[PDB]
């Protein structure tokens, strides 16, 4: 690579991903959610591109990455926003759910419930935005990293540029942690909580799928 | 809890002492050693630092949630000096072609034998794996379960195992940046043992076949 995404410092990369930051849009249930999602992943498209490295792949990579990691990211988008609601999912400003709603779909009250863990211990971890929109890019990098076909030597320089990037991701994590007063110890523990809580998008992803 | 009071060479320690023992129409000799395997992994959870801890619910939601994850890393873990090949057992060697045999078993294998490869090149180690593989059983469930002590208690066991595999990291002399870099990697492998393990749920349901419930999870607890 020749990559200036490799070449940024923390609080770079953090303004880069701040700027990047889609709006919040507004509003059957399968109808509205499904209204908003669409009109969500044309944003989600255009940060994608924005995302440092990201445009340094093939449009297959990209593509992968994208068609990985889009349920999880919508998913994160949905934590991310209903933080300061306990109990309730804040599809949008105008669209704001309880629990009991999700029951109106076949197999969404799991899901729903889930989704509502996340907020919590998001809540509980006084989870900032930089540090969100830091998970979230690792989210779209890492989901889909481990499933390109993975023979043609490009195949494999493009694992290593995203792992490089990741890495990247990782220092920006500890770097805003430091920042903000942290020890050492709180640093990795801090960012070891935030990325085990990736595992948990993953799963309810997953489900998500499986219901559908 | 004496488990939260560990130092991290003692962390290291019982789970090294802990480690359960590796033998084998197809999905009938897989299912035959996953089964027999299971009752193993209940007894290593059991000296998982934290585990016991937990309410009987807990813990056999924590292993409904886990027990596949687990048999493959460490199914992955046997694999690491058998480039191309799965070991699922001394007796049981098999390469990609033979996942073929199953319908939907292929993908899968592939996915293990990738995330084989990446354990391979990031030289993970024993002392690692098995802080990775406690790890898995004590995060994998506890999203989804008086409950709200047992969340915070395993939520320190885990801040527990993180200072290990840091500590590990810098008593093998890696740098600061090198040590959060790596953790890192490792949890974010994680991810993907999580969709591995969703994925074969997903197939094996596509292909009855009987899988181990919430009820045999807890006889088995119980036993
Ligand atoms: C399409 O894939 C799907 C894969 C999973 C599902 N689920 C519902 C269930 F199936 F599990 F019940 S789920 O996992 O619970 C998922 C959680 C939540 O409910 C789902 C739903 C949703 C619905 C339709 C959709 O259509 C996207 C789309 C775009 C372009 C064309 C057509 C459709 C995308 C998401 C939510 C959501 C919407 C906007 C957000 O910012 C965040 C969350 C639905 C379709
Ligand atoms: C049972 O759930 C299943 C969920 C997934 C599947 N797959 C096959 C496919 F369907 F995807 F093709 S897979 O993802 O490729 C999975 C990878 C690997 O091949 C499968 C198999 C296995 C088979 C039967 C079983 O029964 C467990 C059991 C125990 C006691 C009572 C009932 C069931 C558990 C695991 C492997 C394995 C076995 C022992 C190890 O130490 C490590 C790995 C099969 C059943």
């Amino acid at each position: 690579k020749n990559s200036l995404a490799l070449s940024l410092t923390a609080d770079q990369m953090v303004s880069a991903l701040l700027d990047a930051e889609p709006p919040i849009l507004y509003s059957s249930m399968m109808g509205l959610l499904t209204n908003l999602a669409d009109r969500e992943l044309v944003h989600m498209i255009n940060w994608a591109k924005r995302v440092p490295g990201f445009v340094d792949l093939t449009s297959h990579d990209q593509v992968h990455l994208l068609e990985c990691a889009w349920l999880e990211i919508l998913m994160i988008g949905l934590v991310w926003r209903s933080m300061e609601h306990p109990g309730k999912l804040l599809f949008a400003p105008n669209l704001l759910l309880d629990r009991n709603q999700g029951k109106c779909v076949e197999g969404m009250v799991e899901i729903f419930d889930m989704l509502l863990a996340t907020s919590s211990r998001f809540r509980m971890m006084n989870l900032q935005g930089e540090e969100f929109v830091c998970l979230k890019s690792i989210i779209l990098l890492n989901s889909g990293v481990y499933t390109f076909l993975s023979s043609t030597l490009k195949s494999l320089e493009e694992k290593d540029h995203i792992h490089r990037v990741l890495d990247k991701i990782t220092d920006t994590l500890i770097h805003l942690m430091a920042k903000a007063g942290l020890t050492l110890q709180q640093q990795h523990q801090r960012l070891a909580q935030l990325l085990l809580i990736l595992s948990h998008i993953r799963h309810m992803s997953n489900k998500g799928m499986e219901h559908l």
